[PDB]
């Protein structure tokens, strides 16, 4: 049984290609096994993007594993959708609902929304990359409105890096005007470091200020900087090192060779990866629900031409949807389940704050339970009044 | 795509076309990658693309200015992101310099199947703030609405 | 000390530093210089 998948991954994925072999094996039986054809692409370029995807598709594959940017999101939705080919990526979650579409990112939008009101926030300032999409920006705005916010949008991300210092000091300029405090860095685990380093440059990271990384990886970056500071920063983060079932894989990643296994000598790992990981499970339990449901789809590879006029979808790839879309697992990242559609449920996203003595959880976000704080309270605090 | 490649098949020499928020992608990437020219009156693209004609000029600026005419310093800024959200983040970074408090709503999303308590709790934010100066960033048909 | 200086960050604007010795700028200012804080010291080779 040899099932044959396409691999998308942009150049310099190296540690999520690691973490997409290391799931190769972890998840490999004798039943059947997965052929990846893995195609490395600037997945900015639409264009480039577009030859992958019908290259894969001429070569007939069952599903496609990849990523996508904010330009050539639209290329994949689009083809995979009319084509009936599931795509399955770890990347941003798609702006609405595409079919074979299966999204390994959970949506943040609303643990971000959830903790605004926890530190009962009314004027922030927003510091967002156009580079996942402004579907969080619209959120925080529209969201300002009801619940009467100020807040101060900045985009981050136009800032030219070859002399990116004068453009710095011009921002914090406009967040002096109204004594700005309190900010939201809704960027990736680089633009966040940059930030950082510049926050701890002009010395805006000691106490009163506080900052929220706005990404599902609130330990993948560097926090050992603006960790002595005095500036609260909290965050998030959707692998939990505290599951038995992370802190095996753990165990076994940190020790892998880095030669053969690119950045995973780690004791940590970024949360686009971890996906990656519990994407490879997510299809092998999709193409076992198959076989065992007595299914039939194979294929050859002679699909044909993607840009086939009139195109005709496979109706084998329907079946492929409601497979993957049916999985439920345990992964890195918490309980795994999907929609029709397929974006995550019933998932769990861990509120963080920095202290001193590092990174430590003060409770989560549930997408029915909105959020909840667990035990951490150093109660109490000299309540010891006076007789 | 198919489109494209099939005006392309039957060679031709130039393109005139439009394209959404959503296909701009497409057309930008394939005509500079092949070296045809496309020529839309659509909403410019977001940055320097090459073989592509714009026919509608940047609006961009001429509202900033228009705004800074009247003076206003609060407004509320109801958007479509059909056209791009390229000048919501031109009045918002604008926001930072010259100091406003923009009230920025997308009233793109709307379902229009029922689109009437929305209206009614979309005013009830602009109303909080009692916002009597309103930008509309729509088609021609989202503005009648 | 300039380097543990930054860290608990005190390098902002009150502090004020002068470095002991005859080379000022034969260490590294770029970190102290952006935070705020004064510095002061001695240069015995003239670069002018
Ligand atoms: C009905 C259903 O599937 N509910 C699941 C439950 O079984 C699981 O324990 C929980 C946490 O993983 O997530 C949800």
């Amino acid at each position: 049984n040899s099932i044959q998948i396409g691999g998308l991954f942009p150049r310099g994925a190296d540690q999520e290609y690691s973490a997409f072999r290391v799931g190769m094996v972890q998840f490999s039986t004798s039943e059947f096994r997965l052929t990846p054809h893995i195609d490395n692409l600037e997945v900015a370029n639409s264009f480039a993007v577009t030859n992958a995807f019908c290259s894969q598709f001429s070569r007939g594959v069952y599903a496609i594993f990849g990523f996508y940017d904010k330009k050539s999101v639209n290329t994949i939705t689009s083809f995979c959708g009319t084509l009936h080919v599931s795509f399955i990526t770890p990347s941003f979650p798609t702006d609405g609902t595409h079919p074979f579409v299966i999204q390994m990112r959970p949506d943040l939008k609303g643990a971000l929304l959830s903790l605004i009101e926890y530190y009962q926030w009314d004027k922030f300032a927003y510091l967002y990359d156009s580079d996942r999409g402004l579907s969080t920006l619209q959120a925080v705005l529209d969201s300002a409105a009801e619940k009467k916010w100020q807040v101060t949008a900045i985009n981050v991300g136009n800032i030219n890096n070859d002399k990116k210092d004068e453009t710095y000091r011009s921002l914090f300029q406009d967040l002096e005007l109204k004594k700005e405090r309190r900010v939201i860095l809704d960027c990736e685990r680089d633009k966040v470091n940059d930030i950082v380093d510049q926050v701890i440059t002009i010395g805006k990271h000691v106490k009163g200020y506080h900052y929220i990384i706005a990404n599902l990886g609130f330990t993948d970056g560097d926090l050992l900087k603006i960790q002595f500071g005095g500036a609260e920063v909290s965050g998030f983060q959707i692998v939990d090192y505290d599951d038995s079932l992370v802190s095996k894989f753990i165990e076994r990643w940190s020790t892998l060779e880095e030669k053969e296994y690119p950045g995973a000598h780690t004791a940590t790992i970024k949360y686009t990866s971890a996906l990656t990981y519990d994407a490879v499970q997510v299809m092998t339990e999709a193409f076992r629900n198959l076989r065992k449901q007595r299914i039939e789809i194979s294929r050859r590879g002679n699909a044909g031409d993607c840009l086939a006029n009139p195109a005709v979808p496979w109706g084998q790839g329907v079946e492929i949807e409601r497979a993957l879309k049916q999985v439920q697992v345990e992964g890195l990242s918490g309980n795994i389940k999907f929609d029709q559609n397929g974006k995550r449920i019933n998932y769990t996203i861990n509120i963080m704050e920095l202290k001193t003595n590092g990174p430590r959880k003060i409770g989560y976000w549930s997408e029915v339970d909105k959020m909840v704080l667990t035990e951490d309270d150093t109660s109490g605090l000299e309540q010891k009044t006076v007789v």
